[PDB]
């Protein structure tokens, strides 16, 4: 049989795994032969209420993941056709860094190794000419042997042929607290804009995804209670002014400087994912 065809009749829902604004990801057992064991798979589906523009983007998302092959990117397994389409990916037993970090003992060197694998997947993603737009700890997953896998591509976009950015409009609903000022102000999401999001993800790693130190709580503390384009505006006001997330508790200064370098106001002055890989390898070596 075609390894990419999953018939609904052999899919059995275990539990939910994650929920975004547009999609839902659940764990299923695939057992065509009713053998008791079966194969565990993650199935992502578009929520009811997504209009034709979201439905088209959903087709492009499935196609982007079909295309990506990297050790630090969640593997595409196939599709489940109804009348709607569900995206079948591999099951990664350790979950997201947002759910793994608050309850596990993770030393600085292992945190830096996690950050490195993110960069490796991210450098491959940028080489294939794609931007991610949602690089947050919650979208980074751990497989067997704590092997990192970027797990969600819902906002990923193809960067046109010879361009350094994709023009993407209005949304105070998107991960705005992980966003560089240039895509908040100019609606231009550069390759360097994803590097800014890495800096925030590294901050999340160093705060062990502590909800009290979270970008939401820290930026809500400054901006207050805001929604939509009001959040986008108030944040832009803070960022190009020079305001950045604080140095997390127990974070060595040189790591915070790495965060700050990913947070340069001028997009062209931020390191590339290609440059970040050896920097983190050395940082990883420095501590144990
Ligand atoms: O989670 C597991 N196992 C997985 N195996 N395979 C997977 C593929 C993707 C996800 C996944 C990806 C992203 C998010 N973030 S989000 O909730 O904010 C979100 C954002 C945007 C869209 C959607 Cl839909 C969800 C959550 C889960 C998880 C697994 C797991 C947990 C414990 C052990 O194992």
């Amino acid at each position: 049989s075609d390894p990419t065809v999953f018939h609904k009749r052999y899919l059995k829902k275990i539990r939910d795994l994650g929920e975004g604004h547009f999609g839902k990801v659940s764990l299923y057992c695939y057992d065509p032969t009713n053998d008791g064991t079966g194969e565990m798979v993650a199935v992502k589906a578009l929520k009811e209420g997504c209009g034709p523009q979201l439905r088209s983007g959903w087709q492009r998302e499935i196609e982007i993941l079909r295309t990506l092959y990297h050790e630090h990117i969640v593997k595409y397994k196939g599709c489940c056709e109804d009348k709607s389409v569900q995206l079948v990916m591999e099951y990664v037993p350790l979950g997201s860094l947002r759910d793994y970090l608050p309850r596990h003992c993770v030393g600085l060197a292992q945190l830096l190794l996690f950050a490195q694998q993110i960069c490796e997947g991210m450098a491959y993603l940028h080489a294939q000419h794609y931007i991610h737009r949602a690089l947050a700890a919650r979208n980074v997953l751990l497989d067997n042997d704590r092997l990192v896998k970027i797990g969600d591509f819902g906002l990923a976009k193809a960067v046109p042929e010879g361009h350094e950015y994709y023009r993407v409009r209005e949304d105070g609903d998107s991960p705005v607290f992980w966003y560089a000022p240039e895509c908040l102000k100019e609606c231009k999401f550069y390759y360097a804009s994803d590097v800014w999001s890495f800096g925030v993800t590294l901050y999340e790693l160093l705060t062990y995804c502590d909800s009290n130190q979270s970008p939401h709580t820290k930026f809500t503390e400054l901006i207050g209670h805001t929604q939509g384009q009001m959040t986008v505006l108030r944040l832009t006001e803070l960022l190009e002014r020079g305001e950045r997330l604080p140095r997390p508790d127990r974070c060595p200064c040189e790591i915070y400087h790495l965060m700050k370098n990913c947070w340069e106001t001028e997009a062209s002055f931020r390191p590339t994912f290609q440059n970040l890989v050896p920097i983190l390898q050395t940082a990883q070596e420095k501590y144990q």
